[PDB]
């Protein structure tokens, strides 16, 4: 069938049942006027850091990834590949749509090794294969993927998020939107900055007004659009009224060229 | 293909690494000797007690079944859906096995629905569509189901595992195994009885023998049993050299006859 478009959802999404409500609203229409299958691939600091907080443990991230030590992995896959992602299924299943939920080792649709010893159980995803996920879709399923994975030795990797989801659109040559809570990439002045190419990321990045994880989400996006030869939009999920727009084309955040 | 064999795992083995290898070693042995595809059904009362414990959240469970109230539903859903269910497949991928993660609402595998408000997020399992497991089958994949479901109307639901496996074993028309820490049901003298009918069980349970989980294990592979027309058996996982003879149907437990 067509290229499928990838929805990566993230941020404090999670925490607002209208935000939930309103997106699931605008996926269903989307749905039902496009034929271009869906697939949806999630993080969820959200989750996760409010469970970190109420266990008292520290959350440091290192170069905008989060450090995961080994007596951690657990506790997050429970948060990310259970919680954040048994939740999106839930909210499909209120809407009606069969979804199917997954994680990056499912099929080996990513294929996750351990990226820096220093950050401990962090993987680092490169594309896989899509056959698992092509199946699904062309069986009229609505894949919505965890960013935990694993590695060959059997070792459950802790992936960010925006690096899963351009993972898996080199996997299935995929469109890509990266949805956040900010409205794409603000400059200095908290403004929204509507094209995005490498030189100018490196700029910014130079500059200081692109940090922590940010970086990791625009590098990423870059290396979709390069890898994909197409546009990638970042943008945000906070709005009603934007939603049908983005999902159907209009500029409505940052959108990478490559 | 053939009818599948759902082998329900549970208990403290996911506490064990060396118990871990021994099942998977005898999965794998079992599978290249085998045309009758497996599917791994699990609980995890393993992950979620000690969890609730280091949480300081009592545990109280309502004949056999855990009361699970609405602020408790995501953080089981994260240990036994997500902690539980991945641990599991890194296993797998350790040993070679393309195997993929699924809940109950995967493909509406396993219907479910509030059992009583007595309980909370509780969900009462009846048999779904084979259809998504049945293709996984077909396409050479180990499906590894937890025991988390999802109403029709969005709403999360912890399920028995024992009684997740037999909706499963009857929705697929699949073989089951049952296994367990103990060697099948112990008698007032702790020693394994080897076959089990219900009138057997009934007497049991008026006796007081057969108490919490066991009565819920029992009656689940009661009512599996009777549905299915064939012999239902639990066993324990806890010595290797018992598993090959056991997965090729030599009685190890309880054989449960309807
Ligand atoms: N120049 C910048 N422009 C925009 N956002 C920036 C910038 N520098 C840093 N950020 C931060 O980037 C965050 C975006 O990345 P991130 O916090 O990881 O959200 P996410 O990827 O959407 N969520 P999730 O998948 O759950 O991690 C924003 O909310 C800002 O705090
Ligand atoms: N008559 C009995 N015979 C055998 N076991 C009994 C009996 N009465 C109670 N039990 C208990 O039944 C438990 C078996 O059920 P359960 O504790 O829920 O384990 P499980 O279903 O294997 N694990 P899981 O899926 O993770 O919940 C045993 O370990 C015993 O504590
Ligand atoms: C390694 C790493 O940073 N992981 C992310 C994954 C979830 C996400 O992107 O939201 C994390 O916060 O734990
Ligand atoms: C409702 C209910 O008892 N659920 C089980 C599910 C896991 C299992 O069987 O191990 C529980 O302990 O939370
Ligand atoms: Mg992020
Ligand atoms: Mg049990």
């Amino acid at each position: 069938m067509m290229n499928p478009l990838i929805i990566k959802l993230g941020g404090v999404l999670l925490d607002s049942e209208e935000a939930l409500e309103r997106l699931f609203s605008a996926l269903v229409n989307y749905r039902e006027s496009h034929q271009r299958p869906l697939v949806i691939v999630h993080g969820g600091g959200c989750v996760v850091d409010e469970l970190m907080k109420g266990l008292n443990l520290p959350v440091k991230k290192k170069n905008g990834l989060r450090v995961t030590p080994a007596d951690q992995i657990d506790i997050i896959t429970g948060a990310l590949a259970g919680t954040a992602n048994k939740t999106l299924l839930a909210w499909a299943k209120k809407h009606q749509i069969a979804a199917v939920g997954l994680f990056l080792g499912d099929g080996d649709s990513v294929k996750v090794t351990q990226l820096d010893e220093e950050l401990g159980h962090v993987g680092l995803a490169q594309p896989g294969s899509p056959k698992l996920i092509n199946s699904l879709l062309e069986n009229g399923y609505l894949p919505v993927v965890s960013s935990i994975g694993v590695t060959d030795e059997g070792q459950l990797m802790n992936v960010n998020a925006d690096q899963a989801a351009t993972a898996l659109a080199a996997t299935l040559g995929a469109d890509l939107i990266l949805l956040s809570d900010v409205s794409g990439i603000l400059d200095g002045k908290g403004q929204r900055i509507a094209e995005m190419t490498a030189a100018k990321a490196e700029q910014l990045i130079e500059q200081g007004i692109i940090t922590d994880g940010m970086i990791v989400k625009v590098n990423a996006a870059l290396d979709a659009a390069r890898t994909l030869g197409r546009p990638v939009d970042i943008a945000s999920w906070r709005h009603a009224e934007q939603l049908p727009a983005l999902f159907n084309g209009m500029p409505m955040g940052t959108r990478i060229l490559a």
